[PDB]
């Protein structure tokens, strides 16, 4: 399914990003995770084994970000797909969000996604072939108080999809995101019992989402049976919202 | 992989339906496809061998759905995935539009995504797993001059589908749809050398789908991969629309 | 601001509709209300007086709808703005769901919008101007459960908005969707504490809307101040869902 | 009408903003339109004579934002109207796109919303009355080659006004966002000849919208006629795009 190709995954230390980068070794791909840490970069290495490894990456550094390109096409070779799914939270009430607090979320979880497609696409388009798939948010479409910054980041990496994908499409290379509802992590089992109950009335499925449910849907799109979908969000949230 | 599970694709003669019923038997699911005709319904069960059965079917009559229901029943079993791929179109600007060419549309492309639905899910909720995909289009969301009565329809199902995801989705149901652009099939070769110059200029991807590519978009939907997916439309059009 | 125009309001006894055909008056234009009897229709020309009449129209019979027309184009004129506004519910979750429930609901909810709106669309192509308004629901985006048949008619009338649309916007007409959320109606101010703060819970504004805003905003859209509005749906539901 | 309503416009010295601003002044409102430059400021003050004043405002820069609040909280008073306005293109396909040229558009087209919106915010909620207004662009929905960075920012305002609008809505403050089409102004008479007749053959309308059509969609707003609307997009793009 994936066998040949070269796929480069965004914070893939755990979770979602981790659950991705085991997908697409599974079927076939050679996989490059990142960790902001040499350590972390390590970690990724441990459970790739022969099948990629894990390299040091800030997606809001323009120098981490020509290191890492220039060490994958060393080794591996150009990328064939690429997954933005580092991304942060650092939510408030607008009336107490700080400078900070937005500058940072727009730099990591919007910014970051055109620094590193545009740093991959001259090799797609040469080959006419390529997939970016970018982690969004349900509440890039929904909203969310407390979150005007992750949702102006989630929604504007939509914006910035579609754009891109018109711009690529006549060369074969796809340009999409997922968008996840509520995915259980560390941080949803560490929530009381009427937190977790007060995330799952809103979700008709009446369940947290898995972080290998969106792996799923990464690894659809990743592949050569979604090679007509493009500029696209493909919604992964038990229903919780419905467009 | 579908072992075990009974799936149901309407209008399955040639085009999207014959590739949606393909992909699901190589898959390992026993398929039933239908035609209009007796002729058509052999024609299907040539093809699907021993992995099912064609059927004549008209997806308008209540009686040819409680029979071919009870025909199902009898020789496999519960419908696990039901497939709402059959539709016509009646194309008209509104000032030409006959009476039954608004109706039949209404009546083939959106009355019975409510009759085979109602039918199957009495059997999915009994066993807490079940999939509804229904064949929509771009038009239903985009619309398009000469074609209100399809994009009644079309964008008819949708509104459906969200409503029935919500009142199913706690017992491991999902209904979705999947909404191709312009697929080569014996709908669109009908066109003349100019449409499909001016189609093809709205196409971003440079080219018509192939009705494999939504067998693909289908498959995923009706998969083990796809549970936490509902209520949603995953458009399969190449780049002409983006929402 | 309508001095000289001629507009048709469906249903126009009580509540939304009502509240339409007052709010086109005191803008200048002439109205008529319709209802669903002759004692409805006496109601209407009673509030109307001076400035319009009502009319007995059901929007299901081909004959009422012809009559309805050809009384408006002997006293008043051709119709320049037409507001769909008659629409019924028949609740039901699908497996207890009728079929004269589901065929009621599309019938008077959806064909009813294809039959109005070609019935004075040719005077309007004629005059390069003309509005048409239909009244939708926020249910026919967000869907709800218990009202599939509901949704699928209030979604469809958006996909017949927008293909019609497009035949007839070069030539002056919009063709556009207003879609409340919870309005306060004699039904709502009938419920019960409990069911009251049901709704309001579901609400961002955390109020009933008015059928005044609801007529506020179909008068902004009827005005020669929207004339570059169409195909659009304008949602007034206090932040029930956000698109 | 807006009696004793105070009205802030940024970028209002020509096109959008500069019609907005007469529009409100015209209905009642007391008007603070801004300019990048003292001499814009000036010209300002001139049209809005004893009805509003000109301000020097760059969106970009904190000190600049808080100078001029100051100073229309000292001379008028409370913002009752924040209208979104300023904004800026820096258009290059992705390959070509400079970190300075992505870098502005967030800044200035994106950030600034965050930045105006948070300074006015308090005291609308104090009054439990408000309104924030962001001009958008059909861009930010559709997406277009070689404007990823501005698709980028005017679909992220449109996910920060829905949470915003979640945050202020019980306190009867709206935030919602207007999305121009193509509109005659000194953004789009720079195009060819060519380039006109394609964006023309793209609207349905036929024409480029006027910059007075998205003032009256702003008044609309604006007004307390609206006050039921809220996280909403309205389209004024004589059909470019339908969603
Ligand atoms: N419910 C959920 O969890 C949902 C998550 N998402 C999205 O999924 C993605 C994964 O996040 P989450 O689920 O919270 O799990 P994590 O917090 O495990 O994932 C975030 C990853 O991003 C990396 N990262 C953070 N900052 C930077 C930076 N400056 N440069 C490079 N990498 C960085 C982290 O690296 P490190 O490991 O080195 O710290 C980590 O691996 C995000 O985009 C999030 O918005 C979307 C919807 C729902
Ligand atoms: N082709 C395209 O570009 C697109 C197609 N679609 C949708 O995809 C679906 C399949 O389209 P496509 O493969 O192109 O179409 P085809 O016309 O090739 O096939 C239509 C199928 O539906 C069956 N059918 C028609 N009427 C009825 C009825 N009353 N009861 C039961 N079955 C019926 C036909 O049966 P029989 O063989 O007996 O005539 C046939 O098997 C449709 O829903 C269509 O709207 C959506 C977007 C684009
Ligand atoms: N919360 C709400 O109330 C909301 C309502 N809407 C929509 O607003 C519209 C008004 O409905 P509602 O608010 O329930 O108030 P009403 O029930 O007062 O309005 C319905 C109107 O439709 C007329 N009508 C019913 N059947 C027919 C028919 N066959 N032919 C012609 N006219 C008919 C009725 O006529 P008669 O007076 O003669 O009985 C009545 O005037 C509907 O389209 C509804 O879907 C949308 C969103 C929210
Ligand atoms: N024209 C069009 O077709 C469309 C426009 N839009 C949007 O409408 C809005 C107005 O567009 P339009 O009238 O065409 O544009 P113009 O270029 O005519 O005007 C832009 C305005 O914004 C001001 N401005 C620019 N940068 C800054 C800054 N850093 N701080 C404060 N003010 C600034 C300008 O000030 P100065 O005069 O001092 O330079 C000017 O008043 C924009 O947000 C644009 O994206 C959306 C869709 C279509
Ligand atoms: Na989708
Ligand atoms: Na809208």
């Amino acid at each position: 399914s994936f066998e040949g190709k070269i796929a480069l995954v965004t914070g893939a230390s755990r979770g979602i990003g981790r659950a991705i980068a085991e997908t697409l070794v599974a079927r076939g791909a050679k996989v490059i995770g990142t960790a902001t840490s040499e350590n972390g970069a390590k970690n990724i290495s441990d459970y790739l084994g022969a099948n990629g490894k894990g390299l040091m990456l800030n997606v809001t550094d323009p120098a981490s970000i020509e290191s890492v390109l220039e060490n994958i096409r060393a080794e591996f070779g150009e990328v064939d797909i690429l997954v933005n799914n580092a991304g942060i939270t650092r939510d408030n009430l607008l009336m107490r969000m700080k400078d900070d607090e937005w500058n940072d979320i727009i730099e990591t979880n919007l910014s970051s996604v055109f620094r590193l497609s545009k740093a991959v696409m001259r090799a797609m388009m040469k080959k006419r072939c390529g997939r970016i798939i970018t982690i969004g948010s349900v509440v890039g479409t929904m909203g969310n108080a407390g979150q005007a910054n992750y949702a102006a980041a989630k929604a504007g990496l939509i914006g910035f999809s579609k754009s891109l994908a018109r711009e690529v499409a006549s060369r074969g290379i796809t340009v999409n995101v997922v968008a996840p509802g509520f995915i259980e992590t560390d941080m949803t089992r560490a929530l009381s019992d009427d937190q977790r109950a007060g995330i799952l009335a809103q979700v008709p499925a009446g369940r947290l989402g898995g972080a290998q449910e969106i792996a799923s849907a990464v690894a659809f799109l990743a592949s050569d049976e979604a090679s007509y979908i493009t500029g696209e969000t493909l919604h992964v949230n038990g229903g919780m919202y419905m467009v």
